[PDB]
């Protein structure tokens, strides 16, 4: 494989810097390991070991264990909220103390990893939500790509009527809620305080539940949306750009990628930023830190960013990445790459509080499933969510 190549690289190494990640397979995993092999080849017995830990939630659970055992890897993927938690432990090294150079890096991703003036993460695999669509099925019924939230709902109801089933496919999770929430004018923080049960949150959870009843919105409860394609007519999903190639290779129809429907034609909708930043832990040996520095400079390089971004659909984190010829060759051939970049300009983050991982999954994500799947009243599922959260915070 690639993992076999790396283990052999790491066996004849003097210094190994462990990189713990939440890639379970497909392109994120291949493209991460192909990049590590190139780095390991270019070094003289200095080496990065990538250790898959399962997914992002398994990943944060394994870093929590590591803090109890007091044995941290050199490097890990981390969200903004994961970084918050590891900083409460003062467990992370400031990235510019390594003199890792950060100019070029898009403010969007860079602002998100700076805490009290100080950067503690390197943006590595950053995604934006886009509107995936079935170009064949819009073209057939003469339905334009919808620009605004109102045209998106019209278009959904029209194509579901025409084709005999619900055409807007989604996962009833916090990530999909955030697209409708953010675009009905919603905000997580009000005067310093977390709110999950605001008028915009009920509006967004009520829009999704209305969609299910009305036969235009399809909950996917088993696998990614792209893994369910070919069961019933599909027109639309709002899904991470990091699935881009997995939709490409799954879809038996002509795939489209558009910017998100917004409130008005004046401006695309906001997408949620997902994916992770690379952090380096203080308990790593100076030798291990030296490898971390070099690895981080590699992954920020235009070529390695070009090859990552093009293999997956993640957003290139630098200016220099868009001016690389491998990127410019992929994009001159496939306009969905410039769509994903154009969508990266209209980008919102979940709140970066340490406890937000727990909250997004077991509380706000449980309130979304109770409404969509068990017909709980939207306001009553988010009133519960907000109390459980307030009791945790
Ligand atoms: N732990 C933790 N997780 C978080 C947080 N915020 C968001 N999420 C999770 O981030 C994923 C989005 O991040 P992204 O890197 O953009 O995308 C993932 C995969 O989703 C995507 N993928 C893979 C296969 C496929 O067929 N389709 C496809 O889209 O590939 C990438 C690597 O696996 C969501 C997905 C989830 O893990 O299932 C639950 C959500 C947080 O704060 N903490």
């Amino acid at each position: 494989k690639p993992e076999d190549v790396i283990k052999e690289q790491c066996a004849r190494a003097k210094v190994v810097a462990e990189l713990w990640h939440g890639f379970t397979g497909g392109a994120p995993k291949a493209a991460l390991e192909n990049l590590v092999v190139e780095f390991n080849k270019a070094q003289q017995g200095r080496c990065v070991r990538p250790v898959p830990q399962g997914g992002y939630r398994d990943l944060s659970t394994k870093i929590k264990a590591a803090f109890a055992a007091g044995k941290v890897p050199t490097m890990a993927q981390a969200f903004e909220n994961n970084i918050a938690l590891y900083l409460e432990a003062k467990a992370l090294l400031p990235i510019e103390s390594l003199g890792v150079k950060l100019q070029g890096v898009n403010l969007t991703f860079l602002n998100a990893v700076r805490f009290g003036g100080v950067v503690y993460g390197v943006p590595f695999n950053k995604s934006i939500q886009v509107l995936y669509y079935n170009k064949d099925l819009l073209k057939k019924h003469g339905v334009p790509v919808p620009a605004t939230l109102e045209e998106f709902v019209a278009a959904a109801k029209k194509l579901s009527r025409a084709e005999g089933g619900p055409v807007y496919w989604f996962q009833p999770d916090a990530s999909t809620f955030a697209y409708f929430f953010f675009n009905l004018g919603g905000s997580y923080l009000k005067d310093g305080k977390l709110v999950l049960n605001s008028k915009e949150a009920v509006e967004a959870l009520t829009l999704l539940q209305n969609g299910v009843k009305e036969g235009w919105a399809k909950p996917i409860t088993s696998g990614y949306i792209n893994q369910n394609l070919g069961s019933g007519p599909y027109a639309f999903s709002v899904d991470t750009s990091a699935g881009y190639t997995a939709y490409l290779r799954a879809a038996k129809f002509d795939l489209g990628v558009a910017t998100l429907p917004g409130r008005t034609k004046g401006q695309p909708g906001y997408g949620l930023v997902q994916g992770t930043n690379l952090v380096v832990f203080r308990q790593a040996s100076k030798e291990e830190q030296a490898v971390a520095k070099d690895f981080l400079e590699f992954v920020l390089s235009p070529r390695a960013q070009a090859v990552f971004a093009t293999a997956t659909g993640y957003v290139p984190v630098t200016e220099g990445a868009l001016k690389d010829p491998v990127y410019q060759a992929y994009a001159a051939e496939n306009p969905d790459y410039a769509t994903i970049v154009r969508q990266s300009r209209y980008a919102k983050f979940e709140p970066a509080l340490a406890e937000w991982e727990q909250i997004r999954f077991d509380i706000l994500g449980q309130a979304i499933k109770e409404a969509i799947l068990n017909k709980a009243d939207p306001k009553a599922a988010l009133d519960r969510a907000q109390k459980l959260a307030e009791d945790l915070l």
